[PDB]
């Protein structure tokens, strides 16, 4: 499947994300549109809090809100599961573990509907301080650069993910957020299973000046490595 996987994400691939969460009983929606190349690795998305202002900080929730458009080297073509499962798509679930905090946990449905490549999420979030770093909106509106470590997963014929995400504190400290990560192939075709590798993924936060919505824009640049 991989060779009609490659030829879907040749070109720009618009994107619709749509997470419904709850967290501590405090239920709210993103939605998020835009397009990803890639080609250049490169992701640009808006996303809307559709239900209010949202009940964590932005920052908590973008790797829950599309690794399929990660740049996949020539020579580590045979390593990209996330394009192989293309259009029929994989199920993408997360157990994050804030540190000293609550625990975020996700399953999400990554797949094209038409030509659009579609992310829906579902989240919970339990046992998050009242007045910790997350519900107290103490992190930095920003984040920082990562390397996301996948592994092949014979058994569930897809792959796993173990990374640590430092989300920047308001006073200078690091909340740290650990990331296990499975996906799965929602389709009976052959998909690529890969050698060890890793992501490198870089994300820029801003905000769009004429949104009164609570918002984030973001930009993501994604690069496979650790293969020669
Ligand atoms: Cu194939």
């Amino acid at each position: 499947g991989h060779k009609r996987g490659e030829q879907l994400f040749t070109g720009v691939v618009p994107i619709l994300v749509e997470l419904d969460g709850d967290v501590n009983g405090h239920r709210f929606s993103v939605r998020g549109e835009g397009e990803g190349d890639a080609t250049n690795g490169r992701l640009t998305l808006r996303f809307i809090c559709t239900t209010g202002r949202l009940p964590v900080p932005w920052p908590t929730l973008v790797t829950t809100l599309v690794q399929c458009f990660s740049r996949y080297p020539d020579h580590m073509r045979r390593h990209d599961f996330f394009k192989s499962a293309m259009p029929e798509g994989y199920v993408q679930e997360r157990t994050i573990s804030f540190r000293d905090d609550g625990t975020y946990r996700t399953r999400a449905v990554v797949r094209f509907e038409g030509n659009t490549l579609v992310n829906r999420i579902e989240l919970r979030g339990t046992n998050f301080r009242e007045d910790g770093n997350i519900l107290g909106h103490r992190l930095e509106y920003n984040y920082n650069s990562h390397n996301v470590y996948i592994t092949a997963d014979r058994q569930r014929n897809g792959i796993r993910a173990n990374f640590t995400i430092r989300h920047n504190v308001e006073d200078g400290s690091v909340q740290l957020a650990n990331h296990y990560q499975q996906n799965t192939p929602i389709g009976n075709g052959p998909v690529l299973l890969p050698d060890d590798h890793y992501l490198s993924t870089q994300t820029a936060l801003s905000r769009d000046p004429n949104e009164r919505r609570d918002h984030m824009v973001l930009l993501e640049f994604v690069t496979a490595a650790g293969i020669t």
